[PDB]
């Protein structure tokens, strides 16, 4: 197994049996003759389901309302014997404008969390129109929103598609998430409205660049890349680094499933393996 | 030419007090808590305004009578802060708000606790370092946790309208309240089968310490608790000792039994001297925030406007409606 | 009446024991731009800090107060529009020496805590993270160390940094300290394993430390900036950082600074490009231009602003411009 | 034959090779840093100079002599001037876009009363140093009286010392030196710095001085009880132990868990010096 994190061990360890290290950086990534990914010339590939959405619906609404409370601020202000709760004002969400782009599940959760707060949640995908959102246009979902969040996968016109003019269409004052990709965001234009204030709060999980710098300790270093050291420098922005699948439901379901996808190219090497 | 001094003024809420929204009309607003040693800038005002971190104790009432103080406008719910006998036996009035924003406490309570759930106090301060590695920062599905909720009202309710939303069953107890949106069950059977539980009722003198050594015990291994209501609630010491034993898995706190003094200020200068919070900070299956379940620009907003209404109203007839 | 824009505990401690009863005196933690001048009304007497920013809109605000003195509790009359003050008429007054032990302090204080990683250590321990890795320094026994600008201040640091076992070189056209090797700065900068700046800047000072100098360095060496920013091409800095030509930086000034420094930017962040990324580098520590925070160097400049209001009546004051 | 090993020993460890033989090194609490009775059969390349344990080789049942006692010095008034100068407090302050240097006011040194206990090499090279900074510097030893000290009793040091650091063994007399009456004793606002021996120190006492405000501060390299839980991650967790959390949780306190040796030119030497005695065992 390639990347393989200690949070998969203890799930991945009790059930492999049979026959037989595990440097990171032969299963997955995110010579027997199967490659076993563990995301969502014919060298027999396989891949996992689930993935748990719920894991992310969860994040996603974690990071945000962390972000709205300025539980990042408190978190540093109170290690510090400081319990002046001065720009920790956050808002109701209830009454808000939440707007969901991506309406596959993921969307549809989060608009369901979304919903029980109290906010009005607008959407929009090219497909689907579900009940959970009142469907509206992209352009009325930029403008209108107190709250933005991506959950759509990153297409070659998809990239960049927050950026310095959506940005300027935007409700002043708007909460962008993204824990999609980090590709649909303009760093440099979401600095430059987040530093403008143009844009409210910023909460991500995944970003642009972020391929060689996440799920990796660069504590002897630092941070060397500029977008990401002025990201955390920022108040009303709150990062985490790609860790929206982290839960015990969805590893112990990728490591359970990576096991029977072997499991069923070793009872029969020709076949569609289910999630090939 | 009607005087009103604002004592622990703080620029979120004098932000929301319009522009003043002129009750009486000369007004003077200091950050600086009310007690001995500043009591005396209340010197010619009929009506002093206090936060929770001003002290008005017998000695600071008998100056403020002096003063010719007639109206005490507590800028909050509580009235801990207040010696009311004292200000009975003075003539002054006191006036509070009654009635903050539900949703803001409940937006809290959820943010707090997914903030536990998905190790996000944990991630902050790994992310500053840059240590982008993920061990230590798992978490669990919300989804078919089992989610109980102590006291039903709207902040209870409205708690629970988010927990289900996240795929939980939601388990409540409240003897006087038996909503459509829980599975009202006993208190022992919330208590032993809930993942997680949040706390949303008051404090009695049956309910000090209802989370004890032995309550401990009986809650199921590895759970979450999370308190938004009344720090009375939780026997601090048995909370430390469960976290640190592996038992509970963790703790989301917005109050805190001995917080009558130490929240809502800036001990920056000395630090934590609280044996109780230092160990709480360091523990990482812990959050806490400094009784902020309320601050939102919403909840301000009532409570300025209705301390506002609270002055306006005050002509020195017991009909003064939020009075105490 | 004096008014005092941008008080601190750490200043009231000082001048407001006794308080030479000059007047009736107003205190504000407020820093003075439009929208506070109003609080100087009725005043004869404005005491400023750096914070405080007196441009010619406010003078104007404040010639018309009747406002007749500026003092200035700093030695840097940076913030002040001096021209339209000497034509409006203001006097200004500074406070023309701190204690240069406590910038010496400082300065040993700031390098030996980016020496020995104490910035990341205390981040570690927050954590419970006690793993030493990362953590290690070097002596500073045997280590050259060049001192650029020998007044008092470099010649304190040099004093402090014998102590340590360093071999200690300087460079200043202008004397040549016994406890010092003289050389010359070519040397200093291609010779010293930690470098510390203690000059003023001028126009052919500005950005000394630019990409060519951190080139000419030793690799691995440990820069030190108690002095004045501008000494410091921050870009080139960062750079220098990034790519492990420099092992380090420790800084008290800032090119840069002027409206960021002293001030509680809670609310928002970090907005600068630069000090985020500084900040985030962990051969770094930072500090917010505290050389002189210290017990005895305040005292004198409460005392000092104490003199030169009392000393005022309407002669050219021993610290006028 | 290697237990233990930290990769800031393995950079130095292994270009020097130890090796033509197989060696492999392993971490975990012959190769004994501090981090037993039943010892099976038996063929210690300590890597340290403690007495955490109970041909005649030049460094004799091995471990390393010499060290860097300016490692421990350099560190001792790092700390120290940390505290003073209050670059914790300022650490996280500037993080957060803070920048009011409220509570980061400190006090020349300069003029100040050093007071240093125990007068080996660790503690005459910290009056070295102190004594440049402008500082009067007493000490107190039982045997030799250096001049680089004013020598005088150590009631004396205790009571009139604006600053002390400890630089002497931990004896079982010397046990809880640092108590309620020793605290008593001190002068208002010291600063009390500890790189030698955790024991040394009352921490219940050391927490009350410092919460009452007797004690100015204090400046720890060492801690009694740091066993178990020094030179160890224990990130997934948080701090169990009681006193450490009160400990980092006050502003004038500076902490760092024992890493006053943590140099290049300190480790360089302790496995140089290892290799060369494992070298002179075999020729015996």
């Amino acid at each position: 197994f390639f990347s393989m994190h200690p949070y998969e061990e203890e799930f991945l360890g009790p059930i492999l049996p049979s026959d037989w290290e595990m440097t990171p950086d032969v299963v997955s990534l995110f010579g027997v003759g199967l490659l076993a990914l563990r995301s969502a010339l014919g060298i027999k590939v396989v891949n996992v389901p689930a993935y748990s959405q719920h894991a992310i619906a969860d994040h996603t609404l974690a990071i945000m309302l962390a972000l709205i409370r300025r539980l990042h601020r408190a978190h540093d202000k109170v290690r510090l014997g400081d319990f002046d709760l001065d720009g920790l004002m956050g808002f109701d969400l209830n009454g808000k404008v939440a707007g969901v782009i991506g309406l596959g599940k993921i969307g549809r959760l989060v608009a369901t969390r979304l919903k029980a707060f109290g906010c009005k949640v607008l959407g929009y995908d090219p497909y689907i129109q579900p009940e959970i959102v009142e469907n509206v246009d992209l352009d009325t979902l930029i403008t209108q929103a107190d709250i933005i969040s991506i959950h759509c996968p990153l297409t070659r016109e998809n990239f960049h598609m927050f950026n310095e003019e959506t940005f300027k269409r935007m409700k002043p004052g708007a909460i962008l998430v993204n824990t999609a990709r980090g590709g649909l965001i303009d760093t440099k234009a979401l600095l430059e409205a987040l530093k403008s204030g143009k844009l409210g709060g910023a909460a991500l999980d995944v970003y642009e660049y972020e391929r060689g710098l996440f799920f990796k300790n660069h504590q002897k270093e630092g941070i060397k890349d500029p977008y990401l050291a002025q990201l955390l420098g920022l108040a009303n922005v709150v990062l985490t680094g790609h860790q929206a699948f982290l839960t015990r439901e969805a590893v112990k379901n990728i490591e359970e499933t990576t096991v029977e996808n072997i499991l069923e190219w070793q009872k029969n090497p020709q076949a569609k393996l289910k999630n090939e």
